[PDB]
């Protein structure tokens, strides 16, 4: 009975501020029953050493904005 | 306008060069008759992946799925 609010602006800004993230090329969100929100992102990263290190940070940022299921596609 | 042949899709993905493992192969039906897919993929190394990501995208396209997000494990 209670819609969940997604802060687009701070989500995208926090993602862009993750070390080694050069661009967010794609980001979609969609929502299911039980206010469960799913997201995809395509990101440009500096190099594959960054990405493996920083994927956890991205997942944490999503989680901090009430999105618990993500698929992150990097471009190097 | 194409069926998604599930068995061939999984089998083709698994046989893409440098793909070691395919997990979490999800197909989502969204509004406006949109189908997208997500997948977790274990690759040999990041040189393979950047080579293969086009191939995976095209395999998905071939099985009637036009938007994909592939999450690699190195």
């Amino acid at each position: 009975t209670v819609p969940k609010q997604i802060d687009i602006r701070n989500l995208i800004k926090e993602l862009r501020n993750v070390e080694g993230v050069e661009e967010v090329h794609e980001l979609h969100v969609w929502q299911l029953a039980g206010s469960r929100i799913i997201a995809t992102a395509h990101i440009k990263c500096e190099d594959p050493t960054s990405y493996m290190e920083v994927a956890k940070t991205i997942k944490d940022v999503f989680h901090n904005h009430g999105i618990h299921a993500t698929t992150i596609q990097p471009e190097f």
